This record gives structure tokens, sequence and C-alpha cells, in this order.
């Protein structure tokens, strides 16, 4: 139900003929669903229940995708959960000697959120997974599990109906 | 220092004082985004920024990234009315988001000191026919920024000030 509104929503939203930044071939702009409010109320409180087992106290990613997703969980009921921004280092909570939640809006390669992770690394912070609002079966999933970490979607492909 | 007027004064309660404690403990020597990216203090912060602005008449939010980002989310997340949120890129879209073309808008920042951040966001709403209301901070520190804000005609109000943080 709550996943179904936010599917509608991010369809509706975000799935908006383009010459991409590749030179090739709709698009997706994610950020028109993080940062609309009822969108970005379902986005934080579907990502607490998809991430409920895992432990960790601070929330975060690369700006500026990753930025309104942390804050959407921050802000959603529940449990404290406090949030941060890596800059291109970290900034708002401490995540030194922390259990840290990457998160990122969409990834395509994985890099944002790898950067991400590994700037909160090269500081002390321990990650403990990582978690999207949009899987797009880029290779993301493959690239972060190629470090030892979990990796989960709230919406897959199917979900932006292509 | 440069006092100006904290608006925020008239709204006494236990939200404000509750705030103005965190903002002293977590971000005094002053770093505001450990209050802005903070569960509570953030969740004050949307609270009292909707009230600060009751009068004002908008339906988006958002200023200059880094600083205003999470401050705009606050006020989007917070009870009350649907209010949509934005982010103005130092450089690109450049304004991502929300759409705010003829749209009334709220600029906002956690804290500004020349202005200059603010003004920048302001200036590039109202490039895209966006059409701002005012510009709202967290907490002004006397530093000549409000008057910088309100000398172009902007209404300009602020939750806190140097007072509140000791
Ligand atoms: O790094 P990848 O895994 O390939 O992901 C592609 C990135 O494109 C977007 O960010 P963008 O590069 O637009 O920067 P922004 O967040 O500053 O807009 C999006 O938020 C992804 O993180
Ligand atoms: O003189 P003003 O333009 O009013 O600037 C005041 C700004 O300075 C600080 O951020 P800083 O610029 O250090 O970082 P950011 O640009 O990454 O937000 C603070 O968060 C305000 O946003």
């Amino acid at each position: 139900p709550d996943r179904a509104e936010l599917a509608e929503l991010v369809r509706r939203l975000s799935v908006v003929r383009v010459t991409l930044s590749s030179g090739r071939e709709y698009y997706v702009d994610l950020r028109r669903a993080t940062l609309h409010h009822r969108a970005s109320a379902l986005i934080g409180r579907l990502m607490r229940e998809l991430t409920a087992d895992w432990d960790y106290s601070v929330v975060g990613g690369l700006t500026l995708g990753a930025d309104p997703v942390a804050t959407a969980i921050m802000h959603a009921p529940g449990r404290p959960i406090d949030a941060f921004v890596v800059r291109k280092l970290i900034e708002g909570s401490e995540v030194t000697g922390q259990r840290v939640l990457v998160v990122e809006d969409t990834s395509t390669t994985g890099n944002s959120a790898l950067t991400a992770v590994h700037a909160v690394q090269d500081v002390g912070g321990e990650v403990v997974g990582v978690a999207t609002v949009v899987d797009r079966a880029t290779g993301a999933a493959e690239a972060i599990e190629a470090e030892g970490l979990r990796y989960r979607s709230v919406l897959g492909l199917a979900d932006l109906g292509l």
C-alpha cells in the first residue's frame, strides 16, 4: 500500500526524448521525489522498515542525492537515527567510532555510494550495509557486494514501469 | 555586533528553549550542521521555522546547498500543511527538487554570515520565475546578514540569536 503509493509517485514525479550525459538515447530524476513532501515521508518510512534488522545510529551518503534520503529517514517516525553528509569531507553528525548506514537515492555504478563508504571508512565509521530508494539493475548491487557489504533497495526496475 | 531583531523571541515556550539547549550542546566555536542533521534538533527546527513563518504564504522551501538543505527538509517533514522542498546548487540542473517557477517560495539558511549564500539562492529562484516571500534562518549572529537581506526588500526572520548561544 505504502510501497505501491511510493512507486506511483516515483513513476509520476521522477520518470520524465532526451540526449543524455552519455551522448546516447525518458530519464529518471529521483530528486523530484526525495524532495516531495509525501514521497519523501514514504521513503523515510519504507527505508526504516527495509533496514530494521540492521544496527546503526547514523545515516547519510554522498551529496547531493543521498542527503534528502538520509534526512527523510532521520525524520520519519521511529527510533532516533542522526544524519550526515559527504562533501566532494564529512558534515553533520559524528560517524567516527560509529555504526553507519550508507544511502543513495539511485545508484548506477555504485561509485558514489562507494566513495561515501570509503570516505566514512577513511574517518573511522563502520558501514553496516547500503540501501537505496530505486535499484535500476545496472551493476551497483554487484559492485557494492564486492566489498563485503549488504545492498538493498525499496523499489526495483520493474516498479518504474519502463 | 550588529544586533538584529530575532522574531523567534515571540514564540517562547518549551520547543524554543529545548532547541537553544541542543544548539549550545551540539554546535558551540560554531558548527550548526551538528544540530541541523540531529534527529531532535532538526525536528524542532522544522516545527519552529513553520511557526516562525506561519503568516507567510509559500508552497516550496529551500536554499543554497549545503547549509539550507537539512533546514528545508526539516520544514517539509514537520506536521501541518504540505510544503515541498528544493535545493539550489552552487553550480550545475541549478535548482533541484520540486518546481519553483510561478510558486511562492521560502528561502532558508542555517545561519548567515554575510548573507551572500541566501541572496544567491534567492536570485537563483527569481531567475526561474519563483517568487521569494522571505528568508528565514535558524540562528542570526548579528553579523549584518539580515540587513543585506532586508536591503533588497526581502523580509527576514530568525528563530535564535547570539544570546540563545551563550
Ligand atoms: O555514482 P553512481 O553510482 O554511478 O550513481 C550515479 C549518480 O548520479 C546521481 O548523482 P549525481 O552524479 O547527479 O550528483 P549529485 O548527487 O550531486 O546530483 C545519483 O544520485 C547517483 O548517485
Ligand atoms: O556568508 P554567508 O554566505 O551568509 O555564509 C554562511 C554559510 O557558511 C556556512 O557554510 P559553508 O559556506 O562553510 O559550507 P557549505 O557551502 O558547504 O554550506 C553556514 O552553513 C552558512 O550556510
